[PDB]
């Protein structure tokens, strides 16, 4: 079980963010949902019943961003978890893409995640146990030539979690990431069409339903251990 | 469960591998266990009964390599996994280590580990489903300094399992690692004193009874999905 | 010699930026030196006689960084090199650090650095003939504990790097980068504590005139060949 | 120049290892070529006046690499420099490959390499000044799907020299790598038709005479600068 702890996921509100909510939620916690999305929140806050708490945040803001930790503490309290799952995603040739989704994606895909982590750490540290985990991607473990921008930025993530954890785990921390390949999601409609083709695979690709397991089995793990990152991708994708 | 299914260990005598081949058999299946230790081997034949199958192989002998893949399905057939736990260690400087266990060492961290794979596969392309697991270690993703001959090894291991499986998944198989920190072994005394010092860690270092639940985890996964690796370490561990 | 080709390079007030763009004029080219601080420029303007070409640019305001591309065909044109040496440091903890540097930093040594990229290649598709080379870093290769801030945005530097360059040779470009270790620089004030001491090898660290001609060694080479990336450091610098 | 330093070039006899014996004697230096082809090497002795020094050695026998060492110093003395070029070829799926090159392969590619600079580094401690060099490839920054035997070879020779060079520069030495593309070479042959096709690119693939002068480039470079890795690949191929 997961207790009384208390989980925080960014992009809560759709995709492996919602898939993750969902499941801790069953394994016994308060979950704080955050996204832009109210209107998609609203329907989630009612038909899960008292223990979902939702948090409408921009994210692409500064002071949006800031807001996020102590109205956590505010709306409940007992934070114990992050999960950064917030991301977006651009493909294709770095020509024929716009200066603005760029900054968009790095700054929601590096910036935000780097900035929930440093204002989330604190609380952390006074209280001791703590437990974060990054959604990060196969892409942060292989340079595909398709997604210069996607790419690139889970390289940072990459290097940020493992970094970030050697300077934090004596404070009873525990912090890694999962790096999926291509999962069912509004964002499969941002890939360019090199590949995709490849994505066809009846080996059904990869359900966000399944990763959220191997988020809980990170979770669920003893203290005394802690998972860094997963590499997991469809069986019938090539790369 | 593991129904009727058979799986090998090289190494299994002793350390990860005999975790390995212990939790293989509570989840219900046959394991061959290898080593060159036919007397630590012995004293597993008998209390553990019948499910428990011995097969003394040098694997540091051409000739002793190939009597592996058929040997297996002599012995019990079924063969639908391997895990090529089999390793050695040589730490320090380079100089002041001697030219023979190097050979050693590599030769059975990267000659035998492949050899095994290039023989068993043909089986599992003809019956299709076939799950292949080697253990790798964290100096897989990471250059430590006080092990040069190691930590290299364990590079070839990242790329060699990752390139594989993408030549052999249109066959129904699966292929992974695990690149555990440091662990509980015999192969402690092989340290330097560089560090170790940090395996002091009162975060008691890593069981080696744990890493065996995350390659059930592994195992036990849709065939849909394919775990790739799976980075673990003592969460008091400075790396 | 570099003929009457045109080259910009960011960040040109100081640093390596300062040491490329000299080196270039040296060679035989004009060069459009690229930093905030005017002043700092105008005093290259003179004591460099006319083939020194200054622009000031922000580059952290979306709507200088697209002065960019226009403004060196406006004010010179014949663009054949572009170097993006921009970039800042943010060392030590994660917290202990404010959220602000840290969006400026990332957003100038990743957000800037694909941006202007983005905005000058569909001038070399057109003329065939492009040269673009990235100042990243020894930390792209690297998970240095002391910046994970600093570290993380050159590893994304290491995958846009050669996963761009996939997607334009075709087009009679090469794309490549400079990973050096610590460099004499104003940057170094803002290193923290954990090593700097390592910094006082008598090995006089790096000097930053010294990676000029690595860079020169990679734009003074047959078209036929790219160089991607070159790994420098001082020979007393432990890493 | 190079003064009266002696080098060594281990697979001299041919190809990138011939190329770079060449370059060295041009800017004066005595060279000991090493191979296993006397034959071709008796060619190049004569029309090579002098300054050629001849060593047969096949470099897979454990007594013949021992034998290496000594009779440098034995042959001409004054070592300043070494060259692990010896390398060989292993392409297509894993299956369809014998257990027996394998071997072969990564002995030579790994083993070998290893045993080589173990065996010379003594020499450089005593003297302070010594330089090393090693043949990579750009497979040791890619997970190349068509040749899992050579790239993590490579990935083994990547994470060795950066790591072994950490715990020697204090010596005053130097440690670095060449990491080309592919390469016009008898061991074209060896490759599978998965691309190749590729290197049909009229942008005539890269030339072995065009990484030996990056090779002294490595070498002429002040003492208090290393290089340790270059990434160069022929502009017009896909990688
Ligand atoms: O939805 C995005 C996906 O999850 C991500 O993993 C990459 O698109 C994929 O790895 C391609 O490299
Ligand atoms: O027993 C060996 C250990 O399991 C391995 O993981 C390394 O020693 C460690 O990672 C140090 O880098
Ligand atoms: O000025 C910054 C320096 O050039 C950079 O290279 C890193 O600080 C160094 O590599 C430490 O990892
Ligand atoms: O002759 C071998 C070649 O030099 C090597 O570099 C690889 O074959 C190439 O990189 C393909 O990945």
């Amino acid at each position: 079980e997961l207790e009384g702890k208390v989980a925080a996921v960014t992009g809560a509100a759709s995709g492996i963010g919602l898939a993750s909510a969902e499941a801790m939620l069953a394994a016994g916690a308060r979950v704080v949902m955050v996204d832009r999305d109210e209107a998609a929140l609203k329907a989630l806050c009612n038909k899960h019943g008292d223990t979902v708490i939702p948090l409408v945040v921009d994210l692409l803001d500064p002071e949006d961003c800031a807001t996020l930790l102590p109205r956590v503490l505010e709306k409940a309290c007992q934070l114990d978890i992050l999960h950064a799952n917030a991301g977006t995603y651009v493909g294709g040739d770095l020509v024929d893409a716009d200066t603005m989704a760029i900054d968009r994606m790095l700054n929601l895909n590096v910036n935000v995640v780097m900035k929930n982590v440093h204002d989330v750490l604190p609380h952390m540290i006074e209280r001791r146990t703590g437990d974060i985990i990054v959604t990060s991607s196969l892409a942060a473990h292989f340079p595909t030539p398709w997604e210069p921008v996607y790419a690139s930025s889970k390289w940072a993530i990459n290097c940020f979690v493992q970094t970030v954890r050697r300077q934090v785990f004596k404070h009873g921390i525990r912090v890694g990431s999962i790096s999926p390949g291509p999962v069912v999601s509004a964002l499969l409609a941002d890939w360019p069409p090199e590949k995709l083709k490849e994505a066809r695979d009846s080996g059904s690709l990869l359900e966000a339903s399944d990763v959220a397991e191997v988020v809980m089995f990170m979770l669920t793990r003893p203290r005394g251990m802690t998972i860094r990152d997963v590499l997991m991708l469809p069986t019938n994708f090539d790369l």
